[PDB]
DNA sequence: TTGTCTTATCAGATGGACTC
DNA sequence: AAGAGTCCATCTGATAAGAC
């Protein structure tokens, strides 16, 4: 399971990376990056789903989920029903 | 295999809750 | 009581994985 290499923790709103590419939790990753040294020690409105990695917002400023947020940037239409994944999709990135 | 498309997952911006 | 400095969730934007 993801750990942030600073603090330990496994739970946090925003991954972030440092320069060598290893993990920080979004108060140590903000911290390191401001500071330059070591951290001390709802549902979419259009698809009505519940689980997403990162919470958008539409024109009118209600939220959507990250999918149906890009999706709408990308063609100025609302994502349509029929395009719903099932389940939970990850990637593999790299660093650099 | 090639390019297109969707959208996870990174990074930066913002703003409210906090401390000195 | 008013201001600047600090923290960090939550927002917007950039990058790019990976299925089609
Ligand atoms: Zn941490
Ligand atoms: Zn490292
Ligand atoms: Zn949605
Ligand atoms: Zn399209
Ligand atoms: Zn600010
Ligand atoms: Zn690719």
């Amino acid at each position: 399971a993801r750990e942030c290499v600073n603090c330990g923790a496994t739970a946090t709103p925003l991954w972030r990376r440092d320069r060598t590419g290893h993990y920080l939790c979004n108060a140590c990753g903000l911290y390191h990056k401001m500071n330059g040294q070591n951290r001390p020690l709802t549902q979419c409105t259009n698809c009505q789903t519940t689980t997403t990695t990162l919470w958008r917002r539409n024109a009118s400023g209600d939220p959507v989920c990250n999918a149906c947020g890009l999706y709408f940037k990308l063609h100025q239409v609302n994502r349509p029903l029929t395009m719903r994944k099932d389940g939970i999709q990850t990637r593999n990135r790299k660093a650099s």
